[PDB]
């Protein structure tokens, strides 16, 4: 349970999340994306072993960007932070996005 370890959690959360996302919006035409985890069919917003909390934002009715987090333990977290993913599979960590060495190492 190093917070290394712990991450792939998070990684989880965002990753299963945006998959939901996705049947959600084929699921109900004309509606658009949804920031309510209900609707996801997730019964709660806080990964399965409370180290990430899932918040949604919808910018515009076709595009969302998932952050998770950290929570209890996973607050020691300083180097990676909350995670982001977004609609276009964009992945981002400690305030950053993109494919640099820091969100690719917080997203291993």
């Amino acid at each position: 349970f190093t917070i290394r370890s712990n991450r792939t959690e998070g990684q989880a959360l965002l990753s299963d999340a945006a998959a939901r996302q996705e049947r959600y919006y084929s699921q109900n035409p004309g509606v658009g994306y949804t920031k309510d985890v209900a609707k996801l069919g997730m019964s709660s917003a806080n990964s399965p072993n409370n180290l990430y909390n899932l918040t949604i934002a919808t910018p515009t009715s076709t595009t969302y960007t998932l952050t998770a987090t950290p929570i209890n333990s996973q607050t020691r977290d300083k180097t990676c932070g909350k995670l982001t993913l977004n609609q276009l599979g964009e992945r981002g960590a400690a305030g950053k996005t993109g494919n640099n060495s820091t969100v690719n190492d917080c997203w291993r």
